[PDB]
């Protein structure tokens, strides 16, 4: 009940994070995490006040207007994962002290580490946080707060990471994978396995998906393929009028005949730009109310949101990883043959952990890092 709204309303983020990233970045493989982005964002909520507080809980769309209730609403589903490993962590200036309030809910519900910083030395400072990060994160993500968006007016990072590895139920066998077609055409290596899987006709947003389960887990990777090969911008709007729940209750097992490219991909976005599109503008500006951080009566606003992930999919599983950061600152058989673009979400049963998409691929036909 509780958990139902978590997971219903953190789709809905997902999908309007995901529209507004699409927008900045149209010829991108985006990945990324919607837990991490509301998780972190949701820790600074429980720092604001007023029309900032407000502006959070209405665009993040957290369970109400009460800082225990919402702390707790997290807690529930940190705790059940107390394959999948996810971590929070708050960055304070040296000197400052948190609020007794706030730092008792991020301790208690979002299972929140803290650790006071040097932000003047701010090469030092960044390289303690994204040690942390790459600690969490099987060193996947690397520099996620650069050194210069820190200094001597910054008064904490909050930081949250997850990682993700999983082994198929049903694993690909290498030897059968081949260089095929992608249609943007392109050759690249393309998986293929015969299996029962969950899978949907979705005609009315002229499209298809399957789930591919991982094992000793609830969780899968939905992938949801236009059926024609320019058809996935159209996919991405007509997604709006649908949820998450409504495509994962449409799929029912059958035979199917998958081919999936073994790919990888790597993103990074400063979601500020996002953030005032799904109007939550007054946390970065000089108005920013976020008094119940600190016991230092010092106006603070956000500096920065930091956003970076990866993903690697191939015979085996998947394994994928992310990390928000927030800087705040002292104001001054059916054939299912997924070569063309699709997009994909990693579910926990409508919660998604990661989502993102496949637009362009390529065989690197050059040797490098």
């Amino acid at each position: 009940a509780a958990h139902q709204e978590f997971a219903r309303r953190l789709a809905l983020f997902s999908i309007n994070v995901y529209g507004k990233l699409s927008g900045q970045k149209p010829g991108e493989n985006i990945v990324f995490s919607p837990f991490s982005i509301q998780t972190c964002a949701a820790m600074a909520r429980l720092g604001a006040e007023n029309e900032t507080a407000t502006q959070l809980d209405q665009g993040l769309g957290l369970a109400s207007s009460d800082p225990e209730q919402i702390a707790h609403s997290f807690h529930q589903v940190l705790a059940a994962y107390q394959i999948l490993r996810i971590a929070n962590k708050i960055f304070v200036m040296d000197g400052y002290q948190l609020r007794q309030e706030f730092d008792q809910l991020l301790s208690k519900q979002f299972l929140s580490a803290a650790q006071s910083v040097d932000f003047s030395k701010n090469v030092q400072a960044a390289a303690t946080i994204n040690n942390w990060v790459e600690q969490r994160t099987n060193h996947l993500i690397k520099d996620l707060v650069p050194a210069d968006v820190l200094n001597s007016e910054s008064r904490l990072v909050l930081v949250n990471a997850i990682h993700f590895k999983g082994t198929w139920q049903h694993q690909f066998a290498k030897h059968l994978t081949r260089p095929d077609t992608f249609h943007l055409t392109v050759q690249v290596p393309m998986m293929s396995l015969k299996e029962r899987f969950r899978y949907a006709d979705l005609p009315a947003l002229d499209a298809m998906a399957l789930e591919l389960p991982y094992k000793d887990s609830d969780l899968s990777m939905l992938i949801v393929l236009p059926n024609t090969k320019t058809g996935l911008p159209a996919l991405e709007e007509k997604l709006r009028l649908t949820t998450l729940s409504q495509i994962t209750q449409s799929l029912y097992e059958t035979k199917v005949a998958l081919k999936l490219p073994r790919f990888k991909a790597e993103f990074q976005v400063e979601l500020s730009e996002v953030f005032q599109k799904l109007g939550m503008s007054r946390m970065f500006s000089d108005q920013a109310e976020f008094g119940k951080m600190l016991q230092s009566p010092e106006p603070l606003k956000v500096s920065a949101i930091i956003h970076k992930a990866f993903i690697e999919v191939n015979e085996e599983g998947t394994e994928a990883a992310a990390a928000t950061g927030m800087a705040v600152r002292r104001k001054r058989p059916i054939e299912f043959f997924a070569d063309h673009p699709f997009t994909y979400v990693l579910v926990h049963q409508d919660l998604p952990l990661f989502w993102g998409s496949v637009v362009r691929l390529e065989e690197n036909t050059f040797a490098s890092s």
